């Protein structure tokens, strides 16, 4: 039982919600307005992860084909491939990025049970996606932030499911990109520079680079290896302020909110497998399970299973 897919527009109108310079200060109103506009950008992501999720879990091609379903019905539609605007900010863009994301995760792991008209269809679809973000960043005004390391999501696994050379080397440069940002005390500048949001925005900055390293191997490739180190001091700093947040309060001026890992923070379920100190991310690991749409669904069991099942 399939349930019904909601309509893909073309277009997405997001709404800029923060109120101070820092980007750190959020309208209830200008965030409630949002977050029902971005509304069935949402719900498509979420489902499409369950379906990936149901399918992984074994015995149930049918929630994999439901997927597809979903997919194969946006990418007809031209979904989010018309309009951005800009009311306040590029709040737009960025949903386009996270969308696509999780729609290109849900598709690299379901596409096993794929058709052919439903390859065409997606993966036409999913290449103009990729596209469509990537010259979003040609304007040197957009700043390269965690919204750029988002980017690659998308990217990533869109080139992973229809073996795409030149779209991998596109987002082993987004990849590459986020690691070279890396002081040598382990902090992101433009994530420091958040105020009291600045630990939240080290930890969400980390999961794009994890998730793109962990598909990546998928290829055969171990981008861990870039760099090494750069990583585990971002990744080492995340959990140290999980668990002390003084660092953070101190290089950014502003007492840290107080928040556990969630979400996204499931990142730590991939690189706690990796680290050279694995022990520093037993607290986060604790906080689980883990569970983000825009990074495939389930991120505890794709740690144990692969993120791909095999079909």
């Amino acid at each position: 039982d399939c349930p019904a897919p909601p309509p893909g527009s073309p277009d997405i109108r997001a709404i800029g919600y923060y109120t101070d310079a820092a980007r750190s200060v959020i309208d209830p109103r200008l965030k409630t307005q949002n977050d029902a506009a971005v509304k069935p950008l949402n719900a498509f992501a979420a489902h499409v992860a369950k379906f990936a999720d149901a399918y992984a879990k074994g015995a149930d091609e049918a929630a994999g084909r439901c997927a597809l379903t979903w997919l194969d019905a946006w990418a007809r539609s031209g979904a989010m491939l018309g309009r951005m605007a800009h009311v306040n900010n590029d709040q737009s863009d960025y949903m386009r990025q996270w969308t696509h994301g999780a729609a290109a995760m849900a598709y690299l792991r379901t596409q096993a049970l794929a058709s052919e008209q439903q390859r065409t269809d997606i993966e036409t679809w999913l290449k103009r996606l990729s596209a469509a973000n990537l010259a979003y960043w040609d304007n040197p005004k957009h700043k390269r932030n965690l919204h750029y390391y988002w980017t690659g999501v998308g990217i990533m696994a869109t080139a992973v499911a229809t073996r795409d050379d030149t779209l991998l080397n596109t987002a082993q440069g987004i990849y590459r990109a986020g690691i070279d940002a890396i002081e040598p005390d382990g902090r992101l500048p433009m994530e420091m520079a958040r105020k009291r949001l600045a630990l939240h925005y080290h930890d969400y900055a980390t999961a794009p680079l994890v998730l793109m390293a962990e598909m990546a191997r998928l290829q055969g490739e171990d981008w861990y290896t870039y760099r090494q180190g750069a990583l585990e001091r971002l990744a080492a700093r995340v959990a140290d302020g999980y668990r002390d947040p003084s660092w953070f309060n101190t290089q950014s001026g502003a007492v840290q909110e107080t928040a556990t890992p969630k979400a996204s923070s499931g990142w730590v379920e991939f690189y706690r497998l990796r680290s050279p100190d694995p022990m520093r991310f037993d607290a986060m690991h604790a906080a689980g399970p883990f569970q983000d749409p825009r990074m495939g669904g389930n991120l505890t069991l794709m740690a144990q299973e692969g993120i791909v099942p095999l079909p």
